[PDB]
């Protein structure tokens, strides 16, 4: 009941004690682990509302106040007669602050309170929506010098008015199937770039087109915009000692914004809730550009490197690996676009493991997604063990809109 | 029930069915999971059902299940727990056992290999002279002039707790570690306390960087006793790199055979409390972890000093580039000189085939993603991106507590 984690590289020791607090299920049974597995009424909603307002009112220091016990009165009484409640600003801050501290799979978390809330519940349409969303871009670009963000959009009603962001982040590039079997741009998007075309965006057809928004409010049909180019920032990609580098065409947006995951706060449900912060460069230079599903670029380089691409042994994949990783951080750097390398961040998340340890009781943390995708075992988070369990408030996956939405 | 496993980058699924003959238990719950926890005498009663379950699925591979030599055997063996309280495997059920304990070891990316494997049966063993005697031989065998042949040698079961075979090293073959008054460790981390126990037991430490241990041997419960390994059959690879000219001049060697020694064989509720098993090394075991953690050889500074790199920030991804010209390096030395290694990139490629085989002719495959996974250039892997599934089959390779902290001394 009181868990122990070790550190294997510095022989500390920590105790959680948070995870009693967990309520949602992890997947994983006693005779079964599921740890790598991707994605494993009115009575249903008192107790909810009930347990987020009592570590609400925990955290401001107020537990068993008059403020506290009305408050509670306040939302039994409006869930009686509504059926659903709404949030102090207070509490959707602490909230949203919350989803992302308790987010297992997220190794940025030392930034968790750091978090800039812009509160979308008076938004009614998709143009709404899209100006909403460039403001947020704005706000959280800061030309270069990025800021953590969400906008949060009206909350789930029947479910049948639903606001969603139909794009999985606000900034991605199209992806096109070719009448030569390969693809152009990112295969990631292929899908949803043929949804884009058929819903009427003219595509032209290039290797790194920004998506254009679509964008549902109320349950509505969604709708395409497009972000003024002037608010996308980009960055071309440049090797520091590689001067062919440049030739390769390659380039990436500063702005990573997951825009398809659901905010859970007290038993309310918001779909639609874009939230940004910046890149680890490994998300870039390992996963977006290397994995054979994505840009694929490892041949390319390794070519250009000259590398004797004969035997697997020769290490060539590993060696253009880490040229990739190091334009990548070079490029976002020289333009003062912020990024993080991933011996720095893993370095945070040790040191916030402590913090959150130490002030909460624990964190929960997935190690199969907080190791980063490359030289694992020379960051400290690979010889850390880690407890993973879910807590609430939190960001959860939904299904992507398409497949459920009704024209 | 039905369990789907899907690679995220070629969008096969695979459908487990063998989960469902999973006993033993995994650490996790419905509420959290222990994925990344490194650890997370029987009565007669315990005994004849882990027999039994054992016997019936070792006669349904030799297709003779419910045969009269079955039902013989259950009989038999029935018999003599109730007589004597424990029971012998026969040979052919000792071999099987050994092979399944490494098929169903889930931390291991080597398993395409699991039906090759010697076993030598060192169950007459009486003396820790005479397990020193088969470890020579077993060295020697799986050694076979760098052409590396798995192998794995069992040593008598435990009795009743306080008689056990016992290998005190945690592999056959490893460099001693020793603390310097001044906090600085000479030779491997790692081997500190052992070598310090060695040191008390009367071995002459000859204090370098690459002293191989001695043996420390416990057989039949009595005190362990020290061996030299001859040195004629501890094969070794001097490192090299095959551009870098001043890489030879770090000083670095490895040893060819790594032969875990430590763990317990479990077959039918038998304990095989010393069963020292071997096959080959992949190569980020001894580049990445052996010579770059923290905690053991740490060797990143110094390759990245001499390789004049942007040592000044993380961010210019020094370590990582100094990583990858040690682990070629020591891929270059082992094939120049012959002695087998594998690498990461074959090493994934095969166990994705082994996997996709096992799903299809046994139902599954248990694998423990956190260990699958290489310590280097993860999702360049076709492992990171495998979803997996981990459970505990038997009969199973186990691990004990290190036997200084539980050895009763008789003097
Ligand atoms: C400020 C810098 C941040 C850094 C460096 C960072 C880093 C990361 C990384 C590397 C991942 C793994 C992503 C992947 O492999 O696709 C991740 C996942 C995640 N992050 Fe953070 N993040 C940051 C900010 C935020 C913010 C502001 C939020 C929410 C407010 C957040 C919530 C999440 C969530 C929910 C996941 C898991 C998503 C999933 O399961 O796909 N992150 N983060
Ligand atoms: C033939 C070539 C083999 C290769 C390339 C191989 C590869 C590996 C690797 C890389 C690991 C993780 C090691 C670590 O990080 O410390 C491992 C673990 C393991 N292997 Fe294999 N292995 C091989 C043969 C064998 C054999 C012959 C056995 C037993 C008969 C075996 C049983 C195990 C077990 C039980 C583990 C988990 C050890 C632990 O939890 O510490 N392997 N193997
Ligand atoms: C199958 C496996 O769970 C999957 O590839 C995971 C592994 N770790 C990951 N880690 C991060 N950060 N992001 C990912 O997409 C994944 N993919
Ligand atoms: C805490 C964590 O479980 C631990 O460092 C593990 C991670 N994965 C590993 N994987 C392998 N193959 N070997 C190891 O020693 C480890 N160590
Ligand atoms: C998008 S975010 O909220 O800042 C969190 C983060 N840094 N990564 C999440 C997903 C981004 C994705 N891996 C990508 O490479 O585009
Ligand atoms: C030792 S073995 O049975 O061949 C399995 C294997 N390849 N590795 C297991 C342990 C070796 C250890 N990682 C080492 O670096 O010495
Ligand atoms: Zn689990």
């Amino acid at each position: 009941r009181f868990l122990k984690v070790k550190n294997w590289e510095t022989d500390v020791v920590l105790t959680d004690t948070l995870h009693l607090k967990s309520t949602l299920e992890t997947g994983c049974t006693e005779h079964i682990c599921m740890g790598s597995i991707m994605l494993p009424t009115k009575d249903q909603l008192f107790p909810l509302a009930k347990e987020f307002l009592d570590q609400y009112y925990s955290s401001i220091k107020r537990f068993g106040s008059k403020a506290h016990m009305d408050r509670l009165e306040e939302v039994n009484k409006e869930i009686e007669s509504t059926s659903t409640y709404q949030l102090k600003d207070t509490e959707l801050i602490y909230g949203a602050k919350h989803a992302w501290r308790n987010a297992s799979r997220c190794v940025g978390r030392i930034q968790w309170s750091k978090l800039q809330v812009f509160d979308a519940r008076d938004c009614t349409t998709a143009h709404g929506m899209f100006n909403y969303i460039c403001n947020h871009v704005k706000y959280a670009t800061n030309k270069g010098n990025l800021r953590s963000a969400i906008t949060i959009f009206p909350q789930r009603t029947d479910g049948k008015h639903d606001f969603r962001v139909w794009n999985s982040q606000l900034i991605r590039y199209a992806g096109y199937k070719q009448p030569d079997g390969s693809t152009l741009g990112d295969p990631a998007n292929v899908q949803f770039t043929e949804i884009c075309i058929q819903q009427g965006w003219k595509a032209p057809r290039g290797r790194f087109d920004v998506l254009p928004l679509l964008l549902q409010a109320n349950g509505n049909d969604p709708e395409l915009f497009q972000i003024p180019p002037e608010l996308v920032l980009e960055v071309p990609i440049r090797h520091p000692k590689f001067d062919w580098f440049k030739d390769l065409g390659l380039k990436w947006y500063g702005l990573p914004a997951v825009s398809n995951m659901l905010l859970e706060i007290g038993g309310l449900e918001f779909s639609a809730c874009p939230f940004s912060g910046w890149y680890m460069g490994t998300e870039i230079g390992v996963r977006d550009y290397c994995d054979n599903s994505r840009y694929n670029i490892l041949e390319e380089v390794a070519k250009k490197m000259d590398l004797d691409m004969r035997k697997t042994s020769s290490l060539w994949k590993d060696q253009a690996l880490v040229e990739i990783n190091i334009a990548v951080l070079y490029s976002f750097q020289s333009d003062k676009v912020t990024i993080v390398d991933h011996h720095s961040a893993t370095e945070s998340f040790i040191k916030h493991m402590e913090n959150e340890y130490r002030c909460r009781g624990g964190c929960p943390a997935d190690w199969v997604w907080i190791v980063p995708p490359m030289s694992g075992s020379i960051t400290p988070v690979f010889h850390q063990e880690m407890l993973n369990y879910r807590l609430t408030p939190s960001f959860e996956y939904q299904p992507d809109p398409w497949n459920t939405h009704v024209w």
